């Protein structure tokens, strides 16, 4: 922890994961 100090990963992962919702929306919209 200490903004860079590992923390980066865990967060980026949350982001990288979350994205799906919209990534798929464009199909999972009809």
């Amino acid at each position: 922890h200490a903004e860079g100090t590992f923390t980066s990963d865990v967060s980026s992962y949350l982001e990288g994961q979350a994205a799906k919702e919209f990534i798929a929306w464009l199909v999972k919209g009809r």
